[PDB]
């Protein structure tokens, strides 16, 4: 219960308004198998440095998102680990976007895909439901954000019967000790180790790209046969950049999509006047 | 139904919209205390519209929230009964704003209340922080939006209490078998009766004030602590529309970074803030 309610606009950076909301630090273990993560991090530096890059584009959103619902601000983190803030980004099980949805999981929250539209890489959509889905799995798991984040990897069945299997063998039932896929068992160490270097980098030798506690873009409503191209022309805009902000178009065709469109702030109210 | 955002042209208004969105039909019960509250509803019409009328600033704002949270969209009907919508609303117990935060649980959401601003009344922040609460209280009676909603009226406390009260008794302890204070006997009936007409009003012999589905207002960054008065000057805009709208300032001094302007001098108000 540290509520902020809109006062943390006056952080500098996004980093200190992002460490602010943290809530899983006071309970982090020194479990092995987090030295283990954090050690992964330390020498693979270009990952986060990559990641923060990218993430500059979508972290103001996403942090203010996770503020409003007093969730954990270590999970503006999640994307990081999930697809290094690629929205891109597509595993081998056809996870997509920033949180990695798998089709039916983004069927499930009305993520449409099509052949054209993607609603699991649109920044706004996809991370609405990540929020919403991770707090059902804590609230499925009697508010244990171990659980929820091991179950938002491996899937709630899994988890509920790693617990049950240990319940029977008489082990405990903490995510730690549970028998769970080794990529589930990578995966919270994983988020909890970044949470600490992001908590203090200098502690590691490590120094963060610094990025601006301000909006990066703006939702300006559009209408129907409106391109991407037509769109960079009209603002002088770089067409990559309005791409990166609007991923869910596959081959960048403005097709299938909502009537909606992720534009840089300094251009927003030009393109509102102009579109809307 | 988790909701996305293709739907949304389609809507009529936003009573279509918020009904796609209601998640507490299924399950209603036929307790007389509700047709009760129905009756009110019918016999006091002037009460909804007035709420509409009002509620067509925030509605849309509302609306948005609980759909992105996954919520029940009958809690859009919340501020009806608790402010009609009108978030300068002050009960004799000093709960305040659309969502009628009393003084210390405002204070617990960093709702922060000098003699010059009342985060309580602010519309963003009230509405985020209220839903946060809800949440929160449903989650802490095991998923029951009835022992939420009655914790909201009546603190987790009474709730928890009027629990263990009727366990220890041996009666069943879900929120009709409670002995609540008259309010919150009331306050649970009044929203599902509510619920029930905005759900099927050409049931009750009801039409419903016209709402667009489309937003009201847009939340534009100021770094400086400027006069509303000089705001409505710049973009030729009515002081107590902008006053409606930002309702935390008691000196419309500001000074206490975000303001929200009517939609169509958005754009007019960021290029000049
Ligand atoms: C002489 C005469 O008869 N005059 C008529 C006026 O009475 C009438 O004004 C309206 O009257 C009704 C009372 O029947 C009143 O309804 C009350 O509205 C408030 C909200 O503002 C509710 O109070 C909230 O209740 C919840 C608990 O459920 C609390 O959690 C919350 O904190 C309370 N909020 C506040 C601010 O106190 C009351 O419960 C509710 N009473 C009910 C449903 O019985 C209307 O507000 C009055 N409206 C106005 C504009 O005054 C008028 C019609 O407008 O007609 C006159 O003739
Ligand atoms: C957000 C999301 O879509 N989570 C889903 C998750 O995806 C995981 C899968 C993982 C992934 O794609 N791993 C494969 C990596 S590799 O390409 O094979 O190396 N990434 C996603 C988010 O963590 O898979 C599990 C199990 O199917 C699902 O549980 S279910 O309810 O039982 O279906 C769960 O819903
Ligand atoms: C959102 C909010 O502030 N809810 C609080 C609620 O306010 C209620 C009070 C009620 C109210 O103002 N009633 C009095 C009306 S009258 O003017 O006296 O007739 N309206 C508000 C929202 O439902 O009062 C209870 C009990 O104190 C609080 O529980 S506590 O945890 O035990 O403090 C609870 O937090
Ligand atoms: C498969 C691989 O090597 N992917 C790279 C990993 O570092 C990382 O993989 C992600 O692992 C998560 C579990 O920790 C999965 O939930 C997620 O789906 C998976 N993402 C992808 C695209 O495979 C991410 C980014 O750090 O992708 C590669 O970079
Ligand atoms: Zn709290
Ligand atoms: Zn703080
Ligand atoms: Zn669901
Ligand atoms: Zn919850
Ligand atoms: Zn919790
Ligand atoms: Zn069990
Ligand atoms: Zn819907
Ligand atoms: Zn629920
Ligand atoms: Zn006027």
């Amino acid at each position: 219960h540290h509520h902020s309610s809109g006062e943390n606009l006056y952080f500098q950076g996004i980093w200190d308004r992002m460490r602010d909301g943290f809530q899983l630090q006071d309970a982090i273990s020194t479990n092995p198998r987090i030295e283990r993560q954090r050690l992964w991090f330390l020498s693979n530096q270009s990952f986060l440095e990559q990641s923060s890059a990218r993430g500059s584009l979508y972290m103001h959103y996403v942090v203010e998102r996770l503020e409003e619902r007093n969730m954990p601000l270590e999970l503006a983190l999640l994307p990081v680990i999930e697809s290094a803030y690629n929205p891109f980004a597509l595993s081998r099980s056809n996870a997509a976007g920033l949180w990695q949805f798998i089709p039916a999981t983004g069927q499930h929250f009305n993520l449409r895909q099509t052949n054209f539209y993607d609603g699991r890489r649109d920044i706004t959509a996809s991370t609405n439901a990540a929020l919403t889905y991770l707090e059902r799995l804590h609230d499925m798991f009697n508010g244990d954000w171990m659980l929820a984040l091991a179950a938002y990897n491996a899937g709630e069945g899994t988890v509920s019967r790693a617990i049950e299997r240990n319940e029977k063998l008489g082990l405990p039932t903490d995510y730690w000790n549970l028998p769970l896929p080794q990529e589930t068992q990578d995966y919270v160490p994983k988020l909890l180790a970044l949470s600490q270097i992001v908590m203090a980098p200098d502690s590691y030798g490590i120094s963060l790209n610094p990025i601006n506690n301000e909006p990066y873009f703006q939702a300006v409503r559009v209408k129907r046969g409106i391109d991407l191209s037509s769109v960079a022309a009209l603002a002088n805009l770089d067409e990559d950049e309005l791409y990166q902000l609007n991923p869910a178009y596959k081959r960048r065709v403005t097709m299938d999509g909502p009537q909606q469109l992720l534009v840089p702030m300094e251009k927003a109210a030009f393109l509102t006047a102009s579109l809307d």
